[PDB]
């Protein structure tokens, strides 16, 4: 006997429309035409990895770990093992994470390799004290800014090396990083910047990725350090999310059209679930958590209240009817809040 359970059949659905066997990487969207940009990608292996995390059905869950190395593969057959060609730091950082963890699920030393060799690029390279003092910059090609989709992702993967190496050197950097980032990053209370520019400065516009990043980061670097300031932090920024980056019925936002932005969610709700289940674990914030905890579920209902025959929904979780095609990015996100 197991409990099957709703994740089950969102990730199950997921593949079925989006997972291409042959060149084992996701579509871009229903029509199968393209497949995904690179970055994004990393996303989806790590959903892969969440259900897979999430299950209690063994068919599925093998069937899973399967996908795991094969979406590793696909990408190399199309990208190559070495992505340092990259231009984009935070594109090489998101799949440094992602190695990180199917280490962690695997124990394939070509993971390991993957995540060290990609995480020391960018961090030994690409970490400046000119500017701003201290930051990685967004692009390995022109350094113009400094942003938040790099800096806190690149905590995120220092974190998840210090607890697979225990090298104290990767909890330094992870230290190191977000202090930059909570100094030059955020407004101290909860919101974080997009980016620090050579020439105008800050750039403060919030956005639910970036949100996710640094409450992921801060609760890795509570769970490693027992420093309950950054727990705090997290939490703030939580707060912060719920209050401003959702519509008037608290329905977290739809970030389309921007590509990028549009499947945004995924990330936030992985790294949610990161700090649902650390205040679960030590009984803090009773109260926020509560209201945490519903506000959670209200969304996730939301995502699902969504009209269509199939077990796909699109990324307006505040709306019923789809505007437009279905998309393996936009779509993730309904999936990962059913794998948390």
């Amino acid at each position: 006997a197991y409990t099957a359970s709703d994740g089950d059949t969102a990730m199950k659905a997921f593949n079925d429309t989006f997972w291409d066997p042959n060149a084992k990487m996701f579509w871009k969207d229903s029509k199968r035409e393209k497949h995904q940009d690179f970055w994004v990608e990393a996303e989806l292996w790590e959903l892969v990895m969440d259900a897979y995390q999430h299950t209690s059905d063994p068919a599925l869950k093998a069937e899973l770990k399967t996908q795991i190395d094969d979406v590793y593969d696909g990408t190399v057959a199309k990208y190559g093992q070495d992505w340092t060609n990259n231009p984009f730091n935070d594109d090489i950082m998101w799949w440094a994470m992602g190695s990180a963890r199917a280490y962690q699920i695997t124990g394939n030393p070509r993971y390991l390799e993957a995540a060290r060799d990609h995480f020391d690029f960018v961090y030994d390279t690409q970490w400046d004290e000119e500017f701003a003092n201290g930051g990685i910059w967004w692009l390995n090609s022109d350094h113009n800014t400094k942003n938040a989709c790099i800096n806190f992702p690149a905590a995120q993967a220092a974190l998840y090396l210090y607890d697979i190496t225990k090298d104290e050197h990767y909890l330094n950097a992870a230290t190191k990083i977000f202090r930059w980032g909570k100094t030059m990053l955020t407004d101290g209370n909860g919101k974080v910047f997009d980016r620090i520019e050579i020439e105008h400065g800050a750039v403060p516009d919030a956005t639910h990725y970036n949100q996710g990043t640094y409450i992921g980061s801060a609760v890795g670097l509570y769970k490693a350090t027992g420093n309950a300031v950054y727990l705090d932090d997290a939490v703030k920024a939580a707060k912060f999310t719920k209050n401003h980056l959702v519509d008037s019925n608290g329905v977290l936002n739809y970030e389309g059209p921007n590509g990028d932005l549009k499947g945004g969610k995924t990330i936030l709700m992985r790294n949610l679930a990161h700090l649902q289940k650390t205040l679960d674990e030590t009984g803090q914030y009773p109260e926020f958590s509560a209201e945490f905890d519903e506000w959670l579920a209200f969304n996730i209902e939301m995502a699902w209240s969504h009209r269509n025959s199939d077990h796909i929904v699109d990324g307006n979780w505040a709306g019923q009817l789809l505007s437009g095609t279905y998309e393996s990015w936009s779509s993730a996100a309904a999936v990962q809040a059913l794998n948390g």
